[PDB]
DNA sequence: TTCCGATAGTGGGGTCGCAAT
DNA sequence: ATTGCGACCCCACTATCGGAA
């Protein structure tokens, strides 16, 4: 059950693409859950065991099969991650554990020599289950291109795009790096504000996790409002144009001087229109991780 | 000089587990 | 049996520091 002094590996948004320095491996963006196994037992993306019980006695049959794959479980692939997470639960089954990686030790292994391991024959003897994500090789700007649309025409979320001789990084991977990129598009919208919450400062006690990351609970008795702007209440502004759609708050995309300034003047932004970007292309209800831009009209 | 790699501290949505009523 | 909160999943972003470019 034992790790090593590891951290798993996590993807860099792409920013700055004629860096991408090619030769590299391009894989559908699955919208499961990131899970390592290690000694038997499995591990989530904060390095948490699985809670559901079925896949957990999954693992240690076989750990030394089963040993350092990382990779993502899911339900029901491309509809909806929703369901892809009745494995947090401790009953009710079908995972269908998707491989992409695996882990030696600690130069060391590339993603070359690395996906070569991964290729684990465990049909031949038990085939219960277990896929490999599918990797394609690119070699130009192109390629990346042409796939990541078959990708999204698919069901996809986005593409993940990984150095041919990437060395596994326990850590989150950089651009310069290259060892590990996802590509995920975002879509502008509009949206009129409606209401306001103020910042919370967290003062529970701070907590290291299993990775070292600075961690706090969110018990809400030591949340202490600061005087600031949390978040936009706001809903979707869309020849009248009016607001439409339910209700959904912006929280993120705000400088420091931003929200100071807009709290203190919070009355006047009721009524007033700002843009947004977000994913899942379309309008549609409930938007998922919305980003404030700026105000239709600046000043 | 400027960049950036890493951390900390805010925010969004969602499903489960569990104590409390 | 229901409610209600908090942990935990998938994230995004800004602010900051000190070493790297
Ligand atoms: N083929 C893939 N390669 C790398 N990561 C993937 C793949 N499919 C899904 N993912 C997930 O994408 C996550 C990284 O995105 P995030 O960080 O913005 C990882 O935690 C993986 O669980």
């Amino acid at each position: 059950t034992i790790p090593t002094g590891f951290k798993p590996m996590l993807a860099a948004t792409l920013t700055k693409p004629e860096l991408i320095k090619f030769p590299v491996w391009a894989s559908p963006k699955i919208d499961g859950i990131r899970c390592v196994f290690f000694g038997g037992v499995a591990y989530s993306r904060s390095l948490k065991p699985i809670p559901n019980p079925v896949v957990q006695e999954f693992a240690a049959a076989y750990a030394s099969l089963l040993e350092g794959l990382d990779g993502e479980l899911t339900v029901g692939s491309p509809t909806d991650a929703n369901c892809m997470q009745n494995s947090m639960a401790v009953m009710s089954k079908d995972f269908t554990f998707h491989v992409f990686d695996w882990f030696p030790l600690r130069d060391e292994m590339g993603y070359d020599r690395r996906s070569e391991i991964v290729e684990r024959r465990i049909a031949d003897f038990y085939a219960r289950d277990i896929k490999a994500v599918p990797q394609h090789l690119c070699v130009c700007a192109e390629d990346l291109d042409t796939l990541e649309a078959r990708f999204l025409a698919d069901g996809y979320e986005g593409m993940m795009i990984r150095a041919h001789s990437g060395t596994y990084k326990c850590g989150r991977s950089t651009e310069r790096e290259g060892g590990l990129v996802k590509v995920k598009r975002f879509v502008d919208g509009e949206a009129v504000i409606v209401g306001f919450e103020e910042e919370m400062r967290n003062e529970n006690e701070a907590t290291r996790n299993a990775t070292g990351r600075t961690e706090r609970s969110t018990a809400q008795a030591g949340l202490v409002g600061k005087e600031t702007l949390g978040a936009l209440v706001v809903r979707r502004f869309e020849e009248p144009y009016g607001p439409v759609g339910p209700e959904f708050n912006i929280g993120t995309g705000f400088t420091a001087a931003q929200r100071r300034d807009y709290w203190q003047g919070r009355d006047g932004l009721i009524g007033r229109v700002v843009k947004f970007k977000h994913f899942d292309h379309g309008t549609v209800d409930a938007p998922r991780h919305p980003v404030f831009i700026g105000f239709r009209h600046p000043e």
